[PDB]
């Protein structure tokens, strides 16, 4: 899925608690925009998530639980730069 | 090469500057050490780098200076957790 070839960094600008995950809001560079679609595979910091919307560049993913404690996504907070590479 | 599961996080235990690069030594999880082998791929953050030297659980990669600009790894510090994942 994924060549480990980064195409740049993107900034964490919102991180929603809910009751079961986090949905982790990041500003993507303009060059990745382009045919994004929800469903879309997006790894940040090697991590694979799914697109689950778009707002310009501003990209929603969901975290569940285990995706946080194995990773080092829980340690992040707004502001923070993710690497992130489409697949 | 690589799936976007991750399979644990590395602490980053040494940074050597040199000219131009930089070498960052990480402390892998015991169960990524079996089979590892100079030369072997290891994304860091979901960045791709090179196997260059293993001892012990401490494994040794060499950052040159377009990886630095293009990820977040230029930022890390000594102490601070990447993700990792073998090809
Ligand atoms: C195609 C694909 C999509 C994934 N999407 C997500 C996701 O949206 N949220 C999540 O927490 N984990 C997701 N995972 C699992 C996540 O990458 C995994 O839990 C971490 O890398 C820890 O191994 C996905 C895995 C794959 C293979
Ligand atoms: C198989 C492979 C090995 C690589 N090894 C290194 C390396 O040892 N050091 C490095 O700075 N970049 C390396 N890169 C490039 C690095 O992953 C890339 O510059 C960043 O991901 C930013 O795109 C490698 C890339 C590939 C595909």
């Amino acid at each position: 899925m994924f060549t480990g070839i980064v195409q740049g960094t993107a900034k964490l600008v919102s991180i929603d608690e809910k009751p079961n995950f986090r949905t982790h809001v990041v500003e993507l560079p303009d060059h990745m925009l382009d045919g994004l679609e929800t469903g879309a595979s997006v790894a940040h910091n090697g991590c694979c998530l799914t697109v689950t919307e778009i707002n310009g560049n501003h990209v929603s993913f969901d975290l569940m639980k285990e995706t946080l404690r194995i990773t080092n996504l829980g340690d992040l907070k707004v502001g923070d730069w993710v690497n992130v590479e489409r697949a």
